[PDB]
């Protein structure tokens, strides 16, 4: 019951900006253009390569093929998703206000509470699943809207036309969405209204754990000219040998997330029938107190599964130190399955009475479901539960 | 005349944070580690790597490297060399003031008086070859002041040891020096009493025009701390790829910037005494007017060498199309000799007057000398200067 | 109706040999090792590694991986599938028999008639989909059987238990099995009686056209001392670079190759009820000759669509000029649709009557069906087949 | 007293073959190209690229820049140099014969002994320091005289010249040179007489430990062809990317080797004074006993230094226990200092009768020196010499 698939997603994946005719050898594949500069034939020409950080072959090439896939008229890649963060930040200025989902990714928290906030900014966290609270929260000098859904790690969803709409009843007001949880597979936010989507393509985009990279994609030609400005003059750039690998993670994205779907459930509905488990979250199971919405505004749903386990702290602990398939690590949307403790691990920088109001609690587990035969994922899971209730 | 050579620098630029002893295959060359993450014994153990952006080995590993050879206890690497400095100017807050040295690289200018001007810092530009000017500027306000020496891409030079006595009268101001033009061969700005060394480590430091990276050093806890925190949440971190590159770079770091010494001063000998040139300019020349404090505070000088080209901007452009064995192209501090005409190319941002007020003009080209044959050089030098003045 | 699926396939190909363990890091994901040498606790000490031709953490970690999936006790990698084949060879001496099948790769055809032959070694070209020509052919001195099935370019079959039988009742004749065209996911020849199973991991087991590399996989342990010995001695070793890339490629290989058969099954059906083509060959078509041994030794098909277009040379041209999708390129076995002329390409090489004798005639067409929507590529190859026969 | 330095070493290794002209966007550095595979015009265009195995932009590109070092017309790189020794025995047929020096690399020893000689070929181990022993061991039926001078590990030394006017004396007898030892920059086979000048570039010529690769340079087209031919055809070919690493380490190879040499040969002249030192082996001494042919044939010495150590086995290991900054391992020609014991590691495969004859005793240690600062050097050689000898 999800949108239907994006339909020429997997042959734009393979092809946008690829065409051999463009490398003077008809190469199938891009090649790795380390070059830092590029021979002018007359000083300040204003067409071809000058400088790798304003722009370069690989780089460029990977731009186009993103683009294509979040459904943007542009895309710029940056050295980290929190690189990507920083950099859209940087399209405000002193006085300007920041709405930030109250439940995000720990790091993009703490950039907004700790680093932004000190240089004229002003940061309020509001709970953008309600839209009443988001409506309430604007006020004249609020110019940026930021919104992670689902959420890290509770997997709390917004609903990004509703949002969009209410932000856009507003002058020059900018609504980023995070896609990084539901992969441009799953979810196009451009197509919902958004003016920015952004994500950590560390997680799924690039799908191999060996690339920390961000990806910006928008539309509009005045945030494009921003934002290249940006690149380019605080150069938070990727190497162009990690642009090389996220293209050749794009070309498997369709048939990755498409796996992390059918695993990402099976491991759901095996959690959710277990008595050792307290509850399940998965967008994708109709328990999610936000099932409707996830079928209204997503084609499917990725690996990304948290649940509560029954007990105390003690028990997650025995939990994580008994999986064999799972390893206990950061990160997510790898091809490989993990476990993390969010409380003391990629949300320990959170303050803790801010944990408890968002449900981050000492029993909550975030699994990132990879691309392992399904039976010996939910062999581990059980054998590892009953280590922790016997 | 210069201050005497680095006696362990080529031992230590092998040899420091290179134990064979770390990796489990007693390998003798550093791995390339992409993980973007790693498997914990226990929920957010304190001890080991974590996740890729926070630190990883192959950073860590060209970071003991660089600490070493910058006469550092700790070094933090970046994206860029502008990533650098983007992360340096995050250790402020709004309401503080940044002194910067009135002749930088066009980037590092347009980034301070368009970006950073923007987020509640006040930035004055000053001319810190005159010690007067720099005490002149500082205000109660002032919590940073920013140096290139030489700069780019006239070659100016500030006394280092004297501008650090300046500010260190004051409570609580950072001393940056960007050591890019001299390399850590040939210059120890902490040595002098700089608090941070920065460099972009994309021209001599990596020395082989293929990897972007900034790199900066410190001796305060203080400073790691807060830049640490910074080079983390920010996330303008370097490809592990990238870190093997520049690390790999370091190991003829000295061997490389000695042969630069000897091509640059043949380079500027012979253009001083050709009368198709109006001046030149270079630090190992005692025409350089600041010859004598560059012995005082360098142990030689790099293939670094600005001139004036007699006539117009058309001679400039008939030199820069005639040159066969320089390349008309951006960057620097590359075996491969480059050439460019800074106004219109890595200067062009900057105001056509304050240009004018540096002695950015027209006529002034750029040399980066490489590490060619020193007669191939001069005849190429030679035949494109008779093409622009038969 | 093809064999039941290989079960815990892809749970192998993510986590055999990847134990984060073996790392002092604990990564994730395999490192990059390109350090030639290794430190030594004393002088010839038996354990660890020592010399990177002779073994190397990168290429040991694949090897054992790659054993995994082709039901394995041990797997060498080489520099190419050629080189593969040349290191094969050396298992034997002057005065010994090859028999191979009559249809080949070129290359491997080239390397046994013109370099092999002349060091002594005797070599028969057989129809091995006959089995009482491979049982005429053998004699006291055959010491190796080579057979591709399917074969490039035409996709004949051989049966590899029948042939097993036929070569197993003599002494000491080695049965190599080309397992290239259909992967390990969807062929075992070690499962079916082969002693030796080779494939070019250029194709689909690396599957993103970037990587050049030969595997070898073996359960007998007198062949593996035989084979190790000769790859440390002649050195057609691989990359540990592309070890890491082949090994990043085989994480996906379950999901690509289920995805190469649904679009190869899709695109052979289109072009068998189109009447601009004389007949297509696929083994996973019911018209196949050799449907029913396909089903009975393989649990699918993979992308790989051979077909004659109707007219000369002329239309298969004009064919070949008008797809705009499918690239007219060399190669297989990657995520982009290639096509090619084997005439004139890859069996060049192959004596003109020797060509015509194999069916492979100046209106053969060979596909390899990447990973591209199915409507994007019949609306390809319908256009391209409409431009040769209006 | 060397023969004068190569005037254009240094311009040719950084220009030749890397024209910003041949690069879509007229990259300063060589583009690393991972394709496998290269769009075509029509089927079987006979000019680009068609196969990675074939011929590729980045090995071409080397191949161009290390003919110009060899002084050679043509150059082939291969994936080691013990597959670049392969090769060139493919050049022969059943019935030839080979004539090898009789002191080789232990690998170069074995391949010819233990594998070639299975194929029809007849080897016959010659001390061809003496020219009247090569003279008597040529036969109608010799087609291949192999030489290493210096010889790997004792550094004897061919007269090249001598035995090139020997062997040419006969009809149809290919003299190959094995250069490892020298490097391009400090002797040239092919403008003494060579056939063929091969060598690891594993070794001086990447000079960073970090790739094997061997390397094949000729003036002959006949042999170019039949090289070429087998460089495809046996598939033995470099990784692109090696061959990036390998192009970017000479872009140092004069510096490096000047370096060498200076660090060389201070430490013979220390082993040479030193009383816990039996005897010393390096060209570049006047004690060694082909010194005046050195200096007749060669450009300078590199840093491959050979001693016997005073006492017994016990002695030499626990030197090679006590060494700090040299390391045990294997391999030579890198930027760091490396020791071993040949008649345990390197040469263990050569039989203990052979290895009596040659004099690689129990006693004998072959240092390679590499570029750390001399004062170091000196310092940790005599400390371990001290706890071998108190
Ligand atoms: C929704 C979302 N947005 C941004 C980022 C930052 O991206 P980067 O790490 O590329 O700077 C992350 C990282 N999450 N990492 C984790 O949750 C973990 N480390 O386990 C995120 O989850
Ligand atoms: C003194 C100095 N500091 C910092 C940077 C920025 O480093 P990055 O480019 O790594 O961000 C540069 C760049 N110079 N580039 C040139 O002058 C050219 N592009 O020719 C610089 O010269
Ligand atoms: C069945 C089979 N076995 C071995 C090889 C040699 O492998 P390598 O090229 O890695 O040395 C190939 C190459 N085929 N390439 C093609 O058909 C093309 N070039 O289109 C093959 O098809
Ligand atoms: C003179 C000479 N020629 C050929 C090779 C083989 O090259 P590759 O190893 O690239 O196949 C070597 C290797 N020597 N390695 C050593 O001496 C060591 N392993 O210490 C050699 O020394």
């Amino acid at each position: 019951g999800f949108l239907p698939s994006f339909q020429h997603f997997a042959t734009q994946a393979i092809h946008v900006g690829q065409e051999p005719e463009q490398w003077s050898s008809r190469a199938v594949v891009l090649p790795i253009s380390l070059a830092t500069t590029f021979k002018q034939d007359s000083p300040g020409q204003s067409s071809g390569f000058v400088y790798s950080r304003s722009g370069n072959p690989t780089r460029n090439c990977l731009e186009k093929a993103v683009a294509a896939l979040d459904g943007a008229k542009h895309c710029l890649t940056f050295a980290s998703g929190l690189a990507a963060t920083t950099t859209i930040t940087h399209l405000l200025k002193a006085g300007d206000e920041v709405i930030c989902m109250d439940e995000v990714y720990g790091g993009t928290n703490r950039y907004f509470r700790r680093v932004a906030s000190e240089f004229g900014l002003k940061i309020s966290f509001v709970d953008c699943s309600k839209t009443k609270l988001l409506e309430a929260a604007i006020t004249p000098q609020t110019k940026l809207v930021w919104i992670e859904t689902p959420t890290n790690p509770t997997l709390k969803l917004a609903d990004i036309k509703a949002c969009a709409q209410i932000v856009h009843k507003h002058k020059d007001i900018i609504l980023v969405v995070d896609n990084t949880f539901m992969s441009a597979y799953f979810q196009r936010p451009l197509a919902l209204g958004a003016d920015i989507c952004m994500c950590s393509a560390t997680k799924y985009m690039n799908g191999h754990s060996d690339v920390v990279m961000g990806l910006v994609s928008v539309n509009s030609d005045d945030l494009n000219e921003r934002l290249r400005f940006l690149q380019n003059s605080l150069g938070a750039v990727p190497s162009p040998f990690d642009c090389y690998l996220c293209c050749r993670g794009l070309k498997t994205l369709q048939i990755r997330m498409e796996k992390h779907f059918r695993n990402g459930m099976a491991v759901a509905r095996f959690l959710e029938s277990n008595p050792r488990v307290e509850k399940v979250i998965y967008p994708g199971l109709p328990s999610h107190p936000q099932h409707e919405l996830a079928k209204r505004q997503c084609t499917g749903c990725p690996g990304m599964v948290s649940f509560y386990i029954k007990g105390t702290l003690q028990h997650a602990q025995v939990f994580l130190k008994n999986i064999k398939l799972f390893a206990l690590a950061e990160s997510l949307g790898g091809y490989e399955s993990l476990a993390e403790l969010p409380a003391i691990m990629t949300h320990a920088s959170v303050p803790e009475k801010d944990r408890a109001t968002l449900g981050i609690s000492d029993t909550l587990i975030r699994l990132s479901v990879g691309l392992e035969d399904e039976k010996d994922l939910l062999e581990d899971l059980g054998q590892a539960l009953k280590a922790a209730h016997p």
